[PDB]
This record gives C-alpha cells, structure tokens and sequence, in this order.
C-alpha cells in the first residue's frame, strides 16, 4: 500500500529528525546533488536506506541521504539521491520519496533533474523552470480509476516566486523519457517537433504523484548538454556527469533564495 | 490460451441465455454505462464474476455484467463494466470480452468510450464516431506473430449505417493512451500535431483483437470534456462522469437505433 | 548478469565452429533469410538452441540457425532468425544474440528487418540503409546507469562502404514499434510528422545492446510492403512474405559485396 509504506516513512522522518512537519520537500538529480551544501547546513543527515519503503526489494541499498535544512522560515526535506524508472523498479518505489514527504507535511515539492536542452537558446549550466511536461514513457504511477488534472501541474505560481527572485529564468516544455540511453538525433528532431524544450529522465512520474496527493510541484532542469544532434559532436557523458559542479554554489544559492519566497 | 478461454466462455454463453448466436456485441464505457437501459430491457443478465476468462480471480469488486438483448433482428451481447489497461491486469482481460463475444457468434462490435475534444468542432455531450486510432499505448493485446492489417479497422460501412440513424454525425481520430491521469496541455498539443481529435484510456486494444478475430467495428466516443489546455480551465473528473450521465438517454437511445439498422 | 551469459555464448560458438573470433555479425531478419545462401560457403552450421541463453525464434522462415562465413578478410558469424519483443521475451533475451556475437569479437553488427516504407519513391524489394531510429517502445535493454550516445548508432562510414557496392542504395529513418500488430493509416500519417521514412518490429534495442558494447552497426530494411494507407488498399501480409523471397540473391550478394569492403 503506498499511502500505508508513505505514512511508515513520515513517523521515521519525524522520529529520527524530531520534527513534526516539513513543510517543503526538494528532490536533487545528479545535476543537483553537487549543489547540497549550499542549500544551508542541516540539522539532521540519516540515510535514506534506514527508511521504510527507500530500499526497493528489488535488490541494492539507496546511496541517497534525507536532509532537514531550516531555510528562511520553511522546514525543507531534502532528497539527496533518487531512484529512476530506468533502475527496473515499480514507479511505487520511484515516487515513494514524494508520497512520504508528503506524509510528512510536504505543501510543495521542488523536482530538479539534469536534462538536455533542445532549444537553439539554452546553454550547458543554465538552470530552465519546467512549464509543463510530455510524459513519453507510455506509464503512470497511478493504478486503477484515479484520475488526476495535470493542468498546472507546474505551479504558475511558484514559477512567478522563482522569477522574483531571478527575473531572467527561462522556462520550457520536459520530456520524460524511460532512458537510459540518451537519444538519437532522429529522436531530438521528433522532440523538438513534440514541442520539447528539455528531456530528461525522471520527475514526470513524481509530478503526477504530487499532484495526485495535492501538493504543489516547482520543476527546475539543469542543462547538463545540448541534446543529441544539436552540436554535430557526439554526447559526451563525462560533461555530463561533472556539468552540476560547474554551477553548485549558483544552483545551491537559486534555490534558498526561491524556498524562502514560498 | 485466450483463444481457447473465449470459446468456452462462448460455450457457457449460449448455454445461460438460451441463445446459440449473438450477432452483436457492444461494450459500454464508462460514460455510456448509465445508458443501458435506454438500449431495450434484457433477455439475460450474467454476472461477468461467473464466465471463463472475464475477472482476475484476485480481483476488486469490479461487479460486472453481460446482458443478452433483443434490438431489431440482432441478439446482442452488451459488456456493462470492463477492465482498463490503467487497472495494471494483463491485456488478455481487457479484451477477453470481444474474444468472448467473437466466439459466440458477434460479427459486429460496437465499442464505446469517454473522450476529451481536441478539435474546435467538438463539444461536451457529442457523440462522435471513430474514423481511426492512434495507439499510443507501446501495447499491443496480440503476441508473436499474429500479423494483422488494421486499415479500415473502423469499418467505414458501419459509420455509413450510424449516419442513417443521424446524418449531423461528426468523426474523428481517437488517440489511446495508458491513463488514469489527464493529460497535461502540453501533451494535448502533442497529439494535435500527431492528428488526435479525441483523447481517452481504452478500446485501442479492444478494436486490434476485433479485427485480428475478424468482427468489424464500430467505434462511438461521447465527449465529456475538451481536452486539458483547450480552455484556460482545468479538467474536472466530476463534470466528466456527469456528462455521461446527462448524455445516458441520448446515447442509448442512438446505439439502439444504429444497431437496428446492421 | 546479461554479460556472463554473453561470454559463455561466446566461448561455445567459438569451441563448436573451431573459430576463436569472428569480427563481423549479421542478424537475418524475416525476408532476409533467403539471402542467407548467397553470403558464401558456410565453414561450419550449428542450431541457434545449442547455444547457452538463445530463444529458439519462431517467426515467418526463421530457421534458428548461425552460420560461421568467411567474407573477404572478415570472419562472419550469421544469425539466421532472431528473437523479437512482441514474443512478449524480456528484452535481455533479445539482444543476448548481439551481446554473444561481440563476445565473439564482433566490431561490426549487420542488422536486416523487413520494413513498411512511409515515401512513396521507395519501392517493394528495395534493400534502404537505416541512417538512425526513432524508438517508440518506450523501452531500453539498458538496466540501471548504463549511460550510451546514440549519435551516429548507424555508422557513417559503414553506409558510406555500403554506397561504394552499390551508389544507389538509399537510406532512411527506421521507426521501431512494438508490434505485432500492423498501423492504421493515422498512426503512418503520425509516424511521417516524427520523420521516420520505414516502420518496422525490431532493431532498435539490439542497435542500443551493440552501442551499448562498443560495436559499430549497418541497419538494412528490405521494404517489403507500402506503409498502411499510402495506397489506398489494405496491406497483404502473404505479399508481405513475397517480397523476402524475391530479394534473396539480390540481398544476399550485395551484403557479402558490403562486407568485403568492411
Ligand atoms: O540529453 C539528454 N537526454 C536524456 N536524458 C538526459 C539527462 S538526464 C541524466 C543524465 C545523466 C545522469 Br548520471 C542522470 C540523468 C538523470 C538525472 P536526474 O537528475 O533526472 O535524476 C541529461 N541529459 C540528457
Ligand atoms: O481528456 C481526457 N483524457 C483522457 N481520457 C479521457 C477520458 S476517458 C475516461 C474518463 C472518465 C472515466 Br471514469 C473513465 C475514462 C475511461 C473511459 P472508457 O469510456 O473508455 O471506459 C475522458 N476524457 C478524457
Ligand atoms: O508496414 C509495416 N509495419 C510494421 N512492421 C512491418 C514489417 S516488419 C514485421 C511485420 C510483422 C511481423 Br509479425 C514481424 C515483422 C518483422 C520481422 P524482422 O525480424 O525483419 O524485423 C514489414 N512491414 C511493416
């Protein structure tokens, strides 16, 4: 039962934290995860692996750490470490981390990712709102009759806060794509022609999730590369996997500054 | 072997209605349940729970039945509850019925759905017939190689016969997708440019396991709503279910008079 | 562990041909497998079932056989038949064949399918080279963080070899469906705004496993039948078949030409 493994989480969360409610909760990518420290200093770091539900029966143990950050007046619960649809998992597993933070008192929830840009005017280390999203990947995290409006699915409102803070932040249309091979230049022509402004491999499913729950969602991609056939030069996946730490302290700084306007 | 459990469902078909042939099957969505009455008064009622093949013996309540009705010169079997692709069961459930149907004698499905409106032309309470799909599901129900054509899948003899019955008919390219959530707006002008008129959750499947069982089809969507992002307006569940309500008499009353006309 | 296996595969192609390493594989799709014979003059035949984690294939003339050929300077093992997805096989079944033939020491990877063409210039029994894929399974044989470029999946220069043995040959974008169901007309209409110039069942996963293990890959179509809807009939799947045999020693010596040159 998610809703039953969610609740078992939020009680662990608030024991081993001794904080009752978390008002916000932030998702971190690998595009991200650099950007942790510059979050602000937290008062509790247990790993994500010792909560209930984290750990897919699957197999492994979750590398990722859970974080309480204190930022402007807000209680943040920070996930350091996702687990994607391309791992092989039920999407139960996937958008746990966000049902549990919502058990936890999540109002909004902050989904970063890494994601190609596909737009002539996005550039590597450029932070871009997510406007609204393609769920490309044929799934959804919800089973039988639950329907759910995805309208707005990206708070206009929260993309206002975001742009008071920086009014110079782009906004553009994810592609969430299974992955996780990256896609051909056939593939990006059909994306642009789809209306894709960034692809990516996460968040569409734990938008839906939050959603569905009534939380609020602020989408932020990293453009980590231009995606496949935009330069002539193949994908380069060592710039990829270092392209957050070019940006940690601009990204960290983004984002206390956007939580603490919420 | 789906085959061989659509026979012996066909078998005790025959046997619990007295009738050794049905000649046409309809199956009700979801907004068009509510018009079964207005079809004409059954023969039989069978509860779906007691046929070979119908309900995942682990299974929620789904209540379900197959009714056997007079209309016109046709013995027609009418599927009143189905299973969708979004309940997560093996599609052999989604479209056992008109495997079921085949076997006991339908030469002739009618299948029915909800749907948002794509184009400008369409309303909420229209009923609109299907011209062609576009399954965008990565699904098929058919497994190795059963290779089957799906030009006309939609037999254009049987949208002639509908517009006797009403000659003011729109038609249109439904888009089947996974579900149970909406679409985002982006998504909607997404399937816009992939040639989508109406959007909905079922029946894709149902119509490629007709064709490759060799019935000719007919499909009917009521539109319950406009698609997301067509007004500046969310999309409400509620609204969605009373429009199939509100349509019940209407619908019922068309399906009977078409049916006739076979 | 897919790779174990793979090696094991390797090590008793090698022991049951008396051949340590073969540089070059060819996989024969369905309607290639007449070509078969005009490759050369096998050293060695054994049965695809012999070797450990190979499906027997089972689709229209798939003998489920490999073939070690010498080509020139080139050591060429032949996968007569293949596995395909719509067989309902975990994907890891399906390229273990491409896995096995470059633990074999295969640095290039022929891949021929049958494909519907989406322009009308392009003619039945037409052999089109595969520039690049669109892949709409909305799957990977990729598991967990197995990051790959797809740009320039389908060699450049391979093609480029393949135009020196015949200056004609034209080439295409290949859409991977899941099948085994054939398109509706909407559905090939939607598939020419993506930019895809031939529609098949295939391919793409086995191209992703072979990029994904450092190979280079040359895809060949053979154009067996007009996409649904581009004439106005309905398609023939018995024409189908008669495009293969018909482009057997045609095929089957251009391939042999193109690896020579390899
Ligand atoms: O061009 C592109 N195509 C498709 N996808 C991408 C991503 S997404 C990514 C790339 C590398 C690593 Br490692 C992880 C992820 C997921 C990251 P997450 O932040 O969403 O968890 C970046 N660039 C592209
Ligand atoms: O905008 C839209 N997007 C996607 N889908 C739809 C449907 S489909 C539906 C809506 C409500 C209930 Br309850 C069930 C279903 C499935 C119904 P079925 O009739 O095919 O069985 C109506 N409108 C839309
Ligand atoms: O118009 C078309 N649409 C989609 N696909 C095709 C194929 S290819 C094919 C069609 C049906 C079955 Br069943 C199997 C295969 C693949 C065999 P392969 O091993 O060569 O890929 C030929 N024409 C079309």
């Amino acid at each position: 039962d998610p809703d039953e493994l969610a609740r078992r989480a939020a009680q662990v969360i608030a024991d081993r934290t001794g904080i009752g409610e978390h008002d916000v909760a932030v998702v971190l990518g690998s595009g991200w995860l650099p950007a942790v420290a510059a979050l602000g200093s937290p008062t509790t770091v247990l790993p994500q692996a010792e909560l209930p539900g984290f750990v897919p029966p699957t197999a492994a143990g979750h590398a990722g750490e859970l974080l309480s950050v204190p930022i402007g007046a807000h209680r943040v619960l920070v996930l350091a470490g996702r687990i994607h649809a391309y791992e092989g998992h039920d999407l139960r597993y996937v958008v746990h981390p966000v049902r549990a933070a919502r058990a936890a008192g999540a109002q909004i929830m902050v989904l970063t990712n890494a994601a190609g840009g596909l737009r002539a005017d996005l550039q590597v280390g450029q932070p871009v709102l997510i406007s609204d999203h393609l769920n490309l990947t044929a799934r959804s995290p919800l089973v039988g009759g639950e329907f759910v409006d995805l309208t707005d699915a990206y708070s206009p409102r929260l993309r206002e806060l975001a742009r008071q803070s920086d009014p110079q932040l782009a906004e553009g249309v994810y592609a969430g794509l299974p992955g996780p091979h990256y896609e051909t230049p056939a593939e990006i022509r059909m994306l642009q022609t789809l209306g894709a402004d960034l692809v990516g491999m996460s968040t569409v499913h734990e938008t839906i999730a939050a959603r569905a729950a009534g939380a609020e969602v602020l989408g932020v991609s990293l453009v980590t590369n231009l995606a496949a056939g935009i330069t002539g030069e193949p994908l380069s996946h060592a710039e990829v996997l270092a392209a957050g730490a070019a940006s940690a302290t601009r990204m960290g700084a983004l984002l206390a500054d956007v939580i603490a306007r919420f």
